[PDB]
């Protein structure tokens, strides 16, 4: 079957030119809203919410992890650095490097996190862990960016990252002073308002995790308390064939729109 929501996100996907992948789950009553939700696209840096959240699972039974120290080296810096730069020939410690990734979207910061879980396969080994047979992370920052159609390195499928991002946030993949923490991350974060908070009404609080890369590839993933009702978990993921296409926040914001508006 195919829904009234459902017909106007495949309008909106037709007006845009690209690939449009959501997922909706409404936590009031386990219903899901899915549109190509079982089809595979790049995660950009909607991953860190992976690589920071199995840090924090780290953390459950080391209680001075989150103070550890890690070495910022120069040759550490890659691409997108706005917090790990001030810390080079310094340290930051993995608190510091998980609010940077998550609020900041610190590629060097990301590395760090990546580099604690023993690469990328140690976050896909965290994600089957917490019951997510769909992630991969195959690539560092910045190059599993590169968000080729077709590769399915460093991918999720809509439906498995709203899950996931459900049971991280309001489920207990964490344990409960881990979850309130990645909870406080996300409502921090500092690079959302154009994304999926844009498309949604202005009494709803947000915390989300933004994405981007070639191929105009633009996500979001968010935990949403709407006034009045249960949390939501959204997921909005965008991708453009052309190679040097633009990137469109407003894709994202027009889609958690037509949800809310479902809703
Ligand atoms: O910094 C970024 N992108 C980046 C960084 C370094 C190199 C390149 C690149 N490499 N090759 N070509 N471009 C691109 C970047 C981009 C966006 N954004 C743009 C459109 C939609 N979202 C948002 C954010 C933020 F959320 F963190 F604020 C960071
Ligand atoms: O690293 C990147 N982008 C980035 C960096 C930091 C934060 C964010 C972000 N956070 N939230 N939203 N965007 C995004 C990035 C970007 C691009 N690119 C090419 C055309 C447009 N882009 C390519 C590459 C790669 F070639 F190396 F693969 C990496």
């Amino acid at each position: 079957q195919t829904s009234a929501v459902q017909q106007k996100l495949a309008a909106l996907e037709k007006s845009s030119g690209g690939r449009l992948g959501v997922a909706l789950i409404d936590t009031a009553d386990n219903t899901q809203v899915l549109y190509r939700g079982d089809e595979r696209f790049p995660m950009c840096s909607t991953s860190k919410v992976m690589a920071a959240a199995a840090v924090l699972k780290q953390s459950e039974t080391q209680k001075q992890l989150l103070n550890q120290p890690v070495e910022i080296k120069p040759a550490d810096l890659v691409n997108y650095n706005p917090i790990a730069e001030k810390h080079v020939n310094g340290t930051m410690t993995l608190a510091e490097l998980s609010a940077a990734a998550l609020q900041y979207s610190d590629n060097t910061a990301m590395n760090k996190l990546i580099a604690q879980l023993g690469g990328p396969g140690g976050v896909t080994a965290f994600a089957r862990a917490i019951g997510d047979e769909t992630f991969r992370l195959d690539r560092t920052e910045p190059t599993l960016n590169t968000a080729i159609p077709g590769d399915p390195r460093d991918t999720t499928t809509p439906r498995a990252m709203a899950q996931t991002l459900r049971q991280l946030t309001l489920g207990h993949a964490l344990g409960e002073t881990q979850r309130a923490q990645l909870v406080t991350w996300l409502k921090g974060n500092t690079t959302g308002a154009a994304s999926i908070r844009a498309g949604l009404p202005t009494s709803w609080t947000v915390g989300d995790k933004t994405g981007s890369g070639d191929y105009g590839t633009t996500n979001d993933i968010a935990v949403i308390w709407p006034q009045g009702r249960a949390p939501l978990v959204l997921v909005t993921y965008f991708t453009q064939p052309q190679q040097n296409a633009e990137s469109r926040r407003d894709v994202l914001a027009s889609a958690a729109r037509i949800i809310a508006e479902g809703l």
